[PDB]
RNA sequence: GCCAGAACCAGCCCUACUGCAUUAUCCUGUCGGGGGUCAAAAUCCGGCGGGCAAGAAGUGCAAGAAGGGUCUUGGU
RNA sequence: ACCGGCCCUCCGUGGGUUGCGUUGGAGUGUGCCUGUUUGGACCCGAAAGGUGGUGAACUAUGCCUGAACAAGGUGAAGCCCGGGGAAACCCAGGUGGAGGCCUGUAGCGAUGCUGACGUGCAAAUCGCUCGUAUGAUUUGGGUAUCGGAGCGAAAGACUCAUCGAACCACCUAGUAGCUGGUUCACAUCGAAGUUUCCCUCAGGAUAGCUGGUGCUAGUAGAAGUAUUGUGCGGUAAAGCAAAUGAUUAGAGGCAUUGGGACCUAUUCUCAAACUUUAAAUGUGCAAACAAACCGGCCUUAGCCAACUGCAAGGCCGGAAAGAAAAGAAUUAGAGGCACCAAGUGGGCCUUCUUCGGUAAGCGGAGCAGGCGAUGCGGAAUGAACCGCUUAGGGAUAUGUGGCGUCAAAACUUAUGGGCUCAUUCUCGAUACGUAAAGGGUGUUGGUGGAUAUCCACCGGCCCCGAAAAUGGAUGACGCU
RNA sequence: AUGCAUCCAAGUGGUGUAUAUCGCAAACUGAUUUCUGCCCAGUGCUCUGUGUCAACGUGACGAGAUUCACCGACGCGCGGGUAAACGGCGGGAGUAACUAUGACUCUCUUAAGGUAGCCAAAUGCCUCGUCUUCCAAUUAGAGACGCGCAUGAAUGGAUUAAUGAGAUUCCCUCUGUCCCGAGUUACUAUCUAGCGAAACGACAGUCAAGGGAACGGACUUGAAGGGCUAAGCGGGGAA
RNA sequence: GGGCGGCAUAUCUGUUACACGACAACGCAGGUGUCCUAAGGCGAGCUCAGUGGGAACAGAAAUCUCACGUAGAACACAAG
RNA sequence: GGAAAUAUGAACAAAUCAUACCAGAGGUGUCAGAAUAAUUACCACAGGGAUAACUGGCUUGUGGCGGCCAAGCGUUCAUAGCGACGUCGCUUUUUGAUCCUUCGAUGUCGGCUCUUCCUAACCUAGCGCCGCAGAAGACGCUAAGGGUUGGAUUGUUCACCCACUGACAGGGAACGUGAGCUGGGUUUAGACCGUCGUGAGACAGGUUGGUUUUACCCUACUUAGCUGGAAAUUGCGAGAA
RNA sequence: UGUCGAACGGCAAGUGCCCCGAAGCCAUCGCACGGUGGUUCUCGGCUGAACGCCUCUAAGCCAGAAGCCAAUCCCAAGACCAGAUGCCCAC
RNA sequence: GAGUACGACCAUACUUGAGUGAAAACACCAUAUCCCGUCCGAUUUGUGAAGUUAAGCACUCACAGGCUCAGUUAGUACUGAGGUCAGUGAUGACUCGGGAACCCUGAGUGCCGUACUC
């Protein structure tokens, strides 16, 4: 039995990541960040929908799976696997320790979880515009296995690109645009 | 050389009596365009004609040489 | 420059030093306080160590000579008679009175009640029960063995209520960095829990803070502050599209390969021990009176090929907003020395930065301020919070906090606006200061959509979430 | 005995020794019965005598002191003996015609690898071992089995009749131990006459909550409280 | 708490450490008691790590050659 | 005796020998530098709450108890009853961590006794709801008024079975309660065993034997007496349910 | 059993012992007794809107737990009773 | 308007790829008897003067990479002082001040000194 998260919600310490100083840290609960059609082209999935925190907190790897592994459930269970694509934009590179206030008290590292900040956007599914009321159910649902205080914002710019709704027509059609795999960048003159 | 009361000096502490500037996104006058109403006055917007809203403003600065205290000091 | 020591040398009108040296003496005797030191050493205090004597009337053991041990049971050897047998020998009835034998008095012990008593009858006793009671038995008198020794059927037991080293006197008022105590008043000043070293960590010495004495030409060689000029920095932030360390993912480069390697541009996400860049806060120096500034002179075995240049120390003369104007400083700003010596060297709390920890009224740091050491006015109460900092008193006015009663003040103020209803720890209510996720067709505002009605969101108060051991707490009553 | 152990400051000193190996002195184990296995490497003791070990003695250099050289015993070195001296007495891996199991084999290591026995024993961590018995039910008991944390042979092993104020368990009788208490007696307490202390004692003494050196009799806000007594009693006074 | 364990008992680089300096913990990450007659001193010449194109035996790797190569090498050692 | 020859052994002089002055080396790792093994359960002294073992405090990892989300379980189906992955918490009957208070002493376990409290409700009173036909029962609500046993083994809290019952709920009160008891157990001195130690001895290993002292004081509580006082003693201070 | 010489009357043995024993005390070891009203929680409802219908709730009502509060029961005026009374005194 | 030698700052000067280059000078270039040094006249040293601007050098040109400089990001991040501020808290705003960085965009792409020379 692990112990529980109310322990470690607070950023109280400096990160303390993998490096050649630190060196039994286990691997984290989540090795997937990314579901639904990865392969997929850029003006597949036009909407954006966010998960953004509102406190100044660490969610474990094992919260992160948690609202992954069951994000991923209500989208193959009220739409296909081929309309959504959830990146996880929280990754944990900070390591915990446990002492399993004493002599020689520093502890070793047990979990991994994610520094993560104030308008830190923590998850992100691109969708069609069809099927958007599904995503923001998924997207409530998925919250519940997060620490702290998230909001479900909709997103003024085109799916994952730097680019708005607004403006991504007429710069396609003006071929300004390179879409290179799942982002895109305005070609400028050199 | 005790206890009270008033009076009057001086000092000090209170509070009455107010001027200089400033108004304008404002005042007033009528023709519009707007409103509502039984009809129409108003709220509201706009033309150019006048302006001082005059213990008029709760806006800036105030220097206006007292009636009351003083078992809040000293004196005769 | 000279004196002494030690040297170097190019041998000097030369270098380098060292002394508790000299450069027109400051000693010395005494009085008195202070401080260090040693003596009983401010007072009282160990466990101990040593010397020499007294004890075997308690009790441990040996020896000499005396004394003591009811009444029962069991019944050993030997002895007598009978019986069986060929013999070897067996079998029976008595007799007898053996034993570290048994029951049980006295005596000698002391098992259990964990009884009584437990400021007793008693510094070990009383009661009943129990062990033994012809033996390694009990006991008198006499004798013999003792203090690092005696004696011990051995328990470190006993040696005159004293024993894992007796008792007496002494050395000895042993020594204590440890505990306790330390006797009048007022006044003037007033700390430290930190540094370094220590067989040091409950202690010291040392520097600091502090007091006393001063000395020296009262604004001087001043400053926990600014301003202007000129230096130093790599923390916060930023970045990974820039090196290093991580780390997701798609895009194809096509021949660069094997059952994403490889390459090129991007990307998601990071770094106490990463960094191109880089703050705020800081930190160094300068800002005209022994000083720099301007034009010659003297000197030097300094430098340069040389001096007319350079470097150095003087000399002579000059100028000097005594530092302008540009926001262009300010000062309850006397500067510079020295002697002597206390107490302290356990700290603790807090805003902020921070480390270990799940956490802690936890442990450890940084800058400052506090308590310690300090009340007073407030937070009902509280070392540390808020206000304020303190001679003995008045008057006025404040601060923090208050104005329904307790309790001074709105004798429950306004001729201000909204919001709120809560039915067994009972809505709520003075910061520090000790319930969340989540939910509500309770009410009250907002935002964006739509056809007077719906839809998605967001806020305020209120409710649900919300369960403990004396009766109970916005401080109490209460207030709507 | 020209001794052994030993007193002892000392001597022609003292004890076992008034003795004389059927004795005296020093140890161990603990009646009988039955046995007492292996280990002499370690550490002790002990025995037979050329490395090294002091003083003395010897010789030499030198003016001599000082040096140097040689000789130099016990003792350790070297070799034996000794366990009823102190003590000690192993680890892996495979193997039988069903499986298991392992008579069997292989390997490593030792001074020797624990023999006869005994056992969850007063010695077994796991452990309230497992099996059987005893009870309606037993972490207890007895008998077993031993994969013995860490049993084991005079550091004595195993066993035993008789004996024990020894430790344990069951059964019978028995009962106020209990269900579940009651009632009587003597002596107290209690009341009087006479007599008359001690322990203790800052001051004192009602509580709830709050805070506080984080369990208040005193402080904060509440709730009680007329004074003074006699017998009790054991919650507080961190008595 | 003391004991065991350890060394934080003399000492070095990074970090903690808060952009001068100074700053604690049995805080983090590693070193130290040695080593060298050259691994010291100096002068001259040279360029390293690595990758790419090539050359009998000869391959991913032997050695020759050319190019690119700000140090990605090296400087006895921990680190800077 | 100087610019220049090292100096002393103090009545002198020679030669030896020692010494001195200068610069190193041989070393103190506890590194600003004494020359150091245990044991004590037979124990002592001065102290320390500067510091441990028992309670209290803080914390709550750990131990107990929940809610939120809903992948799944339930033939069908998310929620009758459950509910992974997560997550937010309550609790102080566990334990750890700490070291605040006590070392000129707070008697350190469990039984026994007795009273009270709390609710997170086992039985009893009303209920809602079920994958509730009845019967038994799951889950929940208001409620702590009342009840919650007899035993075998164990020193036990715990555990485990036997049996009765409507049911044999869980806790608090200095791990309630030793001048209330008991003393089984921990927790001395004796002795035995095993393992350890060369030994003296050691042992959160087993075994056996091992003084439980004081109330007459203040309060509290239980009963038992006496006796004033409305300006709660006085003012004469005048209030009639 | 001892002892007043024996009988009689007794006495001693901390009440010698044995049997029966009044009274008193006492046993779940016997016996008798142990009662009413409301309030309102959960809850199920009634009227009834907000919200032209619906709805236990928002106003308002109903029924209602071994809880709670009274009645009964026990102490009782420091709860200071001009509650009532008997008899004396004093105004 | 340029060269060469010594240079100071040390990319606005570098890197890559093209283009152009009067004179003179630099430079490739020729060579090995001496001086000298190599496995090698490659480098290096000496001695030269037939050849060529092919290359170096110089200059010019790239919607070049880089570098440099403003601007934007942005009064944003962060931070000094303050509160009996708000929020259960995490943290946030306000008040008095200071005030970034990359991305991005624009610009231009060496400059000054001595001696000798065309
Ligand atoms: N010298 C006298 C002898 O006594 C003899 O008398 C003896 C016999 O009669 C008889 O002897 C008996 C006998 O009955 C029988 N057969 C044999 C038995 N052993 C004997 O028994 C004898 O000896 C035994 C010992 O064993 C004893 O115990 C016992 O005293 C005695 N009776 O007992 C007598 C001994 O006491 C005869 N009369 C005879 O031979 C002669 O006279
Ligand atoms: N010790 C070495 C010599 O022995 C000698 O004495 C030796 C003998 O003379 C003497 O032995 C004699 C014995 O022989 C003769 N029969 C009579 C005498 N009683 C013994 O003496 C004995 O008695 C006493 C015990 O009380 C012991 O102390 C002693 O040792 C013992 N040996 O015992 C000694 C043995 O060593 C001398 N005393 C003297 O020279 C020296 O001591
Ligand atoms: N003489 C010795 C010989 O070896 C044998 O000795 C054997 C055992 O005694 C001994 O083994 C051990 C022993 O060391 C230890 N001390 C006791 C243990 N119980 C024994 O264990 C032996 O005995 C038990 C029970 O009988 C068996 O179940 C077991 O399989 C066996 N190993 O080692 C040997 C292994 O079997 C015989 N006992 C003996 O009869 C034979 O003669
Ligand atoms: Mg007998
Ligand atoms: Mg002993
Ligand atoms: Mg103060
Ligand atoms: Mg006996």
């Amino acid at each position: 039995a692990r112990r529980p998260s109310r322990c470690y919600r607070f950023c109280k310490n400096k990160p303390y990541p993998k490096s050649r100083f630190c060196r039994g840290v286990p691997d984290p609960k989540i090795r997937n960040f990314d579901i639904g059609r990865r392969r997929a082209t850029v003006d597949e999935f036009p909407v954006c929908i966010h998960v953004v925190s509102r406190e100044l907190e660490q969610i474990a790897s094992e919260a992160l799976e948690a609202a992954r592994i069951q994000a991923n459930k209500y989208m193959v269970k009220r739409a296909n696997k081929d309309v959504f694509h959830m990146r996880t934009r929280a990754h944990p590179f900070h390591v915990l320790r446990i002492n399993k206030g004493m002599r020689g008290a520093f502890g070793k590292p047990n979990g991994v979880c994610a520094r993560v900040r104030i308008g830190q956007i923590l998850l992100s599914m691109r969708t069609k515009e069809a099927y958007v009321p599904q995503a923001f159910e998924a997207l409530r649902r998925a919250k519940m296995k997060f620490p702290g205080r998230q909001i479900i914002v909709m997103s003024k710019y085109w799916g994952f690109t730097n680019i708005l709704r607004t403006e991504y027509e007429a710069l396609r059609d003006a071929g300004k645009l390179e879409q290179r795999g799942t982002h895109c960048k305005l070609i400028a003159p050199k």
